[PDB]
């Protein structure tokens, strides 16, 4: 069911996996708008017309059914209202917006709130205003488990409607965005879906795209980066942020969901909003928690990395990183029931293997 | 305590009363920044150097202690970076910011959320960024009872500062996010902030020269008094919703005089100015400002009838979306910590000042 999709932040980690799924599993037209602030100012990995061509060229073998599928790339900031307007006009009519751009280092948001409120909140504001101006009535928003925080001061899978008590400015910025999108449904008829990803991880089976460790603030990429340093010719120990949490082993528990499963959820979300009609209205705004429903502590994740890489990965216990909730695991019944979401990755072992395959073949990232 | 104060939205209804209190009851320097979007693009009422000299000229009798006091006026949008930065630079150093600008029609925020999220949220964001850039560490923010919304399922009692926040409108959401942004700036940059939740602002300065004119107003009392004016200077007074979970079915509110709100800001300014390195836990504070008395829409109209002597015919209508059923304030902390002492209690006295201003201003300030 062809549809022209505008993917903000599409050159990023999760965005690249979503775009690839759009290009290989759908007939939608893809337009990416990214400032490249989260990609070191480069876009060699983006599946533009030229990049896709070079890939099919440099390599030999049966031409894939998606060999001619590519996305357009518009480089700029979504807060630059002029730039944004030009993108909607030149690539219009835009049927749906998938808003993935943001700053997402929870620890950094606590130290520099304004950087996060500006980019995260003003960014979604500008998109919503552009959608209204250009008659676009469908949006899929990248939310987070960070909107939940710790229980109001049993730890079990978090439901979509659990209380929202953000433990960081990052979480607050995602939460206000959901409120804004919700209010636009009632006021302007904008159909929106907020997908709360939990801990995104893994890499596409092809092993060519993923989250490089250099400059990363996330657990697994950092662990694998320590291995990339243990592999190199002779403190390289793996830092554990906080061991005094209200969890079984004292370290934070998270739900690691594969980026390819997150990608398929967006395709299902797009089909859902596209089928909504005027009688649905109460269904114009919906939220879904995306996770495997299984949790792993920081210690357990490191142990899986050790068994996946075959390396020692010496650790070192440190103090808590401000902004971190003790436990964040997802209950995804709504996503499974309503969207028909069917995650292919369940164990961290299989996920970790795809992350390692990508990292171990990219000592310098995409560079 | 000679402090230079930047008052955003200072040309407005509540801002004008706060500025007058600053000029007559303090020795602070006042700089007003306002786009005049809420004042019909005019500022004849603002107590600038010129406007104040005209009052003096027309006045007969000995000069008051505050005869020559005036405020500077910078006309522009706080969301305009170049403009805001220029104001901080030319009038600097700015010691404290009193952020009063915003759009505040609860009913309109439900119909047009983006207009409110933009102005209300981006406005406070720019001010906080400017404060950081220009080394300003003190801010007093105009919050609202709208951040509370309805109670989660009893006994309807005055609302405590830490009651659950369940905004019933985008307007309430915009005020709430501003409080969380200010709070996070305390922890991160050492910015000392106070969020004053005004409840239903009403009344007018005893002088009878400034207030909220009915033409273009979305608020209850100004609209009621406007119905009295139109008849003299349907045409029936509309009651929005009569099926609310209240004693008489209409919304209950806490009407607090703008002059009492003004004195609370002066007390708030003193509170943040006295904060030091040891008072980290006090860098972010919130206070609910109300009389603790509630009046339903029916009761307010009843008071207006007696105050004006006009029949004020009515027509019951449906609910205005975005309205909580009950909003009355418990002001224990404001009284205990700031030493706030409201001079107006009952609505009769308040209504009297509102009527005095309106009846003498058939065309507003025009
Ligand atoms: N990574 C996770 O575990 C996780 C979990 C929950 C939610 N999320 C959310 O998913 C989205 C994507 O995350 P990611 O891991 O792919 O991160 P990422 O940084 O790789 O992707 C974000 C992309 O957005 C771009 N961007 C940022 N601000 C922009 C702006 N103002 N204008 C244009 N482009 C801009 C960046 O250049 C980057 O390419 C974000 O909204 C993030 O908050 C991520
Ligand atoms: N009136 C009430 O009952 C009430 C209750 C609770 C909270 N508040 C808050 O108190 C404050 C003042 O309310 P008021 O009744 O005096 O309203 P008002 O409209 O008279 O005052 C607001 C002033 O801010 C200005 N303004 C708006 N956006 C601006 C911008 N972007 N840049 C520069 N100036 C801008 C307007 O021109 C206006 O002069 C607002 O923040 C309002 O939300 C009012
Ligand atoms: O070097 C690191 C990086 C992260 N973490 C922890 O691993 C968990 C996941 O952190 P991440 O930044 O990868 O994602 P988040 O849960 O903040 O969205 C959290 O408890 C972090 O404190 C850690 O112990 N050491
Ligand atoms: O013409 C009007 C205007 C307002 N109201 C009601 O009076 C109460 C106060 O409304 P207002 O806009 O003056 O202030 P708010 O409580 O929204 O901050 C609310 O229940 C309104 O619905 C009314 O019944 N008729």
């Amino acid at each position: 069911s062809h549809m022209r999709v505008l993917v903000c932040g599409g050159a990023g980690y999760i965005g690249s996996h979503f775009v690839r799924a759009l290009l290989r599993d759908t007939n939608h037209s893809v337009v990416i708008v990214d400032s490249l602030v989260g990609t070191h100012g480069k876009s060699d990995h983006v599946e533009t017309r030229e990049n896709v061509a070079r890939k099919l060229q440099q390599s030999d073998g049966p031409k894939p059914p998606w060999a001619d599928r590519y996305a357009a790339l518009e480089v700029g900031d979504v807060r630059n209202e002029d730039f944004l307007n030009g993108v909607f006009t030149r690539h219009g009519p835009i049927d749906a917006v998938v808003h993935m751009c943001a700053f997402l280092a929870v620890g950094e948001s606590v130290r520099d709130p304004l950087k996060y409120y500006d980019n995260n909140v003003v960014g979604i504001l500008r998109l919503l205003q552009a959608m209204l101006l250009h008659k676009c009535d469908k949006i899929i928003f990248s939310s987070s488990a960070a909107i939940f925080g710790n229980p109001t001061m049993n730890a079990e899978p978090i439901d979509i409607n659990a209380k929202k008590s953000p433990e960081s400015p990052y979480g607050e910025s995602k939460l206000i965005a959901e409120r804004m999108i919700r209010d636009c449904a009632e006021a302007y008829g904008i159909k929106g879906i907020c997908l709360r990803y939990f801990n995104a991880c893994g890499a596409h089976e092809d092993g060519d795209i993923g989250e490089h460790y250099q400059g990363s603030t996330h657990l697994i990429p950092i662990i694998l980066g320590r291995v990339m340093s243990d592999i190199a010719p002779d403190d390289k120990r793996m830092p554990i942020f906080g061991t005094d949490y209200p969890t079984p082993d004292g370290t934070c528990v998270r739900d690691y969901v594969h980026v390819c499963d997150l990608a398929s959820a967006h395709i299902l979300a797009l089909d859902y909003v596209e089928k909504l009609g005027p009688n649905d209205k109460s269904k114009y705004f919906s939220v879904f928690n995306l996770g495997t429903s299984r949790g792993y502590s920081v210690r357990e994740v490191i142990e899986v990395a050790r068994k996946t890489t075959g390396h020692p990965i010496p650790v070192r216990e440190c103090g808590r990183r401000e902004g971190d909730p003790a436990y964040l695991v997802a209950a995804s019944d709504k996503a499974r029931e309503v969207l028909g979401w069917k995650p292919k990755y369940d164990t961290l072992e299989a996920i970790m293997e795809t992350s390692w395959k990508f990292q171990r073949t990219h000592p310098n990232g995409y560079a």
